[PDB]
């Protein structure tokens, strides 16, 4: 059929996404420290890195939805439907995180610390919510791969 | 450092951004054609290309605001302030275009054509608005490059 | 060298090539539009973009020929022999397309509309020939992959 090839591509996308997520978390740790130390040029560099990693996570989350939508067409069963539902919620959260990080990056560039700090704290909350969904998706794709 | 080094960096940034904008316009034209033709995998490819170019425009728009904020610190008048205000409005519009394109990409991945079409049409309107501001910023910067 | 690793690599190469072909078609659509509208600087940019994708397609065609030759040695059967023959015809055709695109670039640079129009028309014809060959190659590789 096709399910096994799709599942293999999904494994590769999620492994790449996890590395990118680790890089995003590291860049935002560094951004937070630069903000607290008042190092504006360092902050700008780490925010730019974070934005690049966030855009890459956005792409992988879209790819994940598309692959699971294809899986459900070729292997209809509530476990694939469940994985697709989780992936769609993850993508929604990732895009919320992305828009919020964008607001923080613009506020920092505009010299607007109040909006920066509010947006940054919102981003952290959304990133943690996305991590919960990502881990849940990973668990689910073990049913489907048969550990 | 000096107002001249800054203004020359800004010219390089805007030149690069214009090339990226041309590529974004071309990718979105191709997405529209694939959408009209019902070619879903082609549409996915072109939406991903569009999102990548949009991410790059976002980065250049941030860099433009940062450079004009630095120019204003170096020679504080009202011509620098006016350019910065235009660039800040451009960045806001760019980020609105980016969030709206992201919604369209997600809707397409989810097979929700109603949301896709609404978000894609909003993206086009925002893109045209951003083009107006980009051209306005370029005019303003010519009046600053006072040889 | 084993048959399955080579087929795997070929599948990846052809998927990457298809995305690049989509990008080449988009850049050439944009070039045609700029030409029709008299936007000469836009045309120049889009021709440079098209040439970049054309050079990438050329390299994927080279890689495909090399890989199919390897497949014939460790996996002799007349389908791989047919695939190599198609791939070599594709490589000849994409090189001819590259030459014609080069002529279009130089004609635009010289502002020689008569030569430009002839070269661009020839490019479109060669692009359609290459598309037929690429489709045949995809079908032959599907046959080889034996599910
Ligand atoms: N932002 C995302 O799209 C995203 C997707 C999936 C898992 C994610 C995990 N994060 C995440 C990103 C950053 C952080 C914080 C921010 C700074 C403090 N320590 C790390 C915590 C979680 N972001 C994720
Ligand atoms: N989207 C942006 O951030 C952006 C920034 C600056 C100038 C811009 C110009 N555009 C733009 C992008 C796409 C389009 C249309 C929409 C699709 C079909 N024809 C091209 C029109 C304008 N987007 C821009
Ligand atoms: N040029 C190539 O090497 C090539 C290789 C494989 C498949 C291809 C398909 N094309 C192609 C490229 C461009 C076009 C037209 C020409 C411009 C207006 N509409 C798109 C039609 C087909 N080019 C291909």
């Amino acid at each position: 059929s096709d399910a096994q090839e799709i599942l293999s591509r999904l494994n590769s996308v999620l492994e790449a996404a996890w590395k990118t997520i680790l890089n995003l978390a590291s860049a935002t740790d560094a951004a937070e420290k630069a903000y607290k130390e008042g190092r504006e040029e360092d902050l700008a560099t780490y925010l730019d890195q974070a934005a690049s990693y966030q855009s890459q996570v956005d792409q992988y989350a879209v790819e994940t939805v598309r692959l699971l939508a294809e899986l459900k067409k070729v292997f209809p069963d509530e476990e694939a439907d469940r994985a697709l539902q989780i992936a769609e919620k993850l993508l929604k959260t990732v895009q919320e995180a992305s828009k919020t990080l964008d607001t923080a990056v613009a506020a920092a560039a505009n010299g607007d610390e109040e909006t920066f700090a509010k947006a940054f704290n919102q981003f952290v909350s959304l990133g943690n919510q996305a991590d919960t969904l990502f881990t849940q998706l990973q668990r689910t794709l073990t049913n489907l791969n048969k550990k």
